This record gives C-alpha cells, sequence and structure tokens, in this order.
C-alpha cells in the first residue's frame, strides 16, 4: 500500500528501492544511447549538452528574462519572492502559463528521453523558472524530491524523473546543483529533512558531483536523487527552468501523510503531454 513510508518513526531509515531506475529495454529506437541509459541507472541523472542550437538558448533566455520581468502578467499564487525586497526568485507553473516554456516542456528532444526513461507516457508534475541571483543568492539544503511528492503529494512509485535547462552558466564557482550519485538507490526516510549522519554515509560512499554547463544544457536526474546547493557569493546569477516529468500511470494519490497548493504538484486525473518536433525559432 505504502510501498515508500516515512515521517512515522523516530529513526531514520535506509530502505531499499522497489522501482527500476531505467522503465524501458534499450534499443536503437532509443533516443539515447545504451551507455547513457546505463549511467542514468547507476548514478541516477546524466547531463544532455548540444542539443539546443544557439538561437533557441538565446530564444529561452530573452523568453524568461521576460517572465521573470514582468509578475504583473502571471498568477500571483504562483511567485516566489525575496521578502523584503520585491525581488522574484521562482515561478511556478510556468508550463502552463507561458507558451514559449509550454512548448519547452514538449520539446522531443526533452519528452522523448522522459517517454523512454519513464517508460510510459508522461505529464508535467511540477515546473518553475529559477532565479538565483549574484552576491546574496541562498542554499538549497540536501533533500530528495521524492520523499516529498510522497508524503506530500501522493506520488506513489520512483518513476518520474527533473529536468534542469540551465539559462544561466554554472561554473562550479556560483552553487551548481550537486547530487550524490547512486543515492537514488536508497529511500532515506526523514524523521521533512533528512539527518547528518545519513547524509554522510551516503557521502562517503558514494561522493558528491556537480555538474556544469553553458546555457543549453540540460540536467536530468532521478525523482529520488539526494541533491543540493551551496549559495553563491558570485556576481554570476543562476537561472533555468526546472520541468518534472511523470509518467502518467504513475497519476497522485491521496498523500502519504496527513494533508498542499495547486501549483506545486498537479494532483489531477491528468492526460499525456503531446510531443512537438522541429525547432524552437
Ligand atoms: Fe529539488
Amino acid at each position: 500500500q505504502d510501498l515508500y513510508p516515512s515521517r512515522q518513526r523516530a529513526d531514520a531509515e535506509m530502505r531499499p528501492r522497489l522501482d527500476p531506475v531505467v522503465h524501458s529495454e534499450w534499443t536503437n529506437d532509443a533516443p539515447i544511447s545504451a551507455r547513457q541509459a546505463a549511467a542514468f541507472d547507476r548514478d541516477g541523472y546524466i547531463v544532455l549538452e548540444d542539443i539546443f542550437s544557439a538561437d533557441e538558448v538565446a530564444f529561452l533566455q530573452k523568453a524568461a528574462g521576460n517572465l521573470l520581468a514582468d509578475p504583473a502578467a502571471l498568477d500571483a499564487d504562483t511567485i516566489v519572492t525575496e521578502p523584503q525586497s520585491n525581488e522574484i526568485r521562482s515561478i511556478f507553473e510556468i508550463h502552463a502559463q507561458s507558451p514559449v516554456m509550454a512548448r519547452l516542456a514538449a520539446d522531443a528532444r526533452l519528452a522523448d528521453v522522459a517517454r523512454f526513461l519513464l517508460g510510459d507516457e508522461v505529464y508535467i508534475h511540477q515546473s518553475r523558472l529559477n532565479y538565483k541571483p549574484g552576491f546574496k543568492g541562498r542554499e538549497f539544503y540536501w533533500h530528495s524530491d521524492f520523499e516529498t511528492w510522497h508524503v506530500e503529494d501522493g506520488m506513489p512509485r520512483m518513476r518520474a524523473l527533473s529536468m534542469s535547462v540551465l539559462l544561466a552558466e554554472n561554473t562550479p564557482h556560483n552553487g551548481p546543483l550537486m547530487v550524490i550519485p547512486g543515492s537514488h538507490r536508497t529511500y532515506l526516510t526523514c524523521v521533512g529533512v533528512p539527518d547528518e549522519e545519513s547524509l554522510a554515509e551516503l557521502a562517503h560512499r558514494h561522493g558528491i558531483v556537480a555538474p556544469t554547463g553553458k546555457p543549453g544544457t540540460v540536467i536530468l536526474f532521478d525523482c529520488n536523487l539526494m541533491h543540493g546547493s551551496n549559495g553563491n557569493i558570485t556576481p554570476f546569477p543562476r537561472a533555468n527552468a526546472f520541468l518534472v516529468y511523470n509518467a502518467v500511470s504513475n497519476r497522485l494519490e491521496k498523500p502519504f501523510g496527513v494533508e498542499r497548493p495547486w501549483f506545486l504538484a498537479r494532483r489531477g486525473e491528468p492526460a499525456a503531454l503531446r510531443v512537438e518536433r522541429g525547432p524552437l525559432v
């Protein structure tokens, strides 16, 4: 019933993973190589480079800039801010509010990878446009998306993946997203923040890797990969579009816990995203 119980005991447990990581057999029809599929299964993430042209990247950058500079045009429920100061930090449900980001989510070069890896038709569980500025950028502490999606949102199986489309450069120096490769095969229960000893254990066994890339690079990770990021004192901002794909067969149920606002998760009984091909501009 609850295959992945968390926030119930007082102590923390490392339970095994009971879902595949790659939900499809590999063949020459797959949108990715055999080695990339194997890397995903083993590490829980992979990095796609050079899949969008220079113009498409400039287009997506240009577009994100406009969204971020124009909060009057959008649903106030979806905005996240520097409190106080009036600075836009995130925008949820951009895939619904932005015809450009809607088209991004549906691009084959992303959606076909997700349908393969998730071995199913897919829909967006959540989307974000994110801007971490220079000088004053916060850390996001270590967490597993799935642990929250399960407990708070009712996502029942590890059958989803996040896609982070970089829009500003990630150097090693400006708090790029950091992962613990392999951590996706352990479900770490929370007493919802993971605990120091477990975290240390994972990082000692597996190490840390913080993949970088020029704008337009795409970082894909399993829903249960343990990840996070340092702050950023540099003048160089971080900005990405964050897209979470879920298998349609893995639709949300009632939360495995006590309750979460609509813009954080499509609770609905949703339908398959329709893949679009050819360039963006
Ligand atoms: Fe996250």
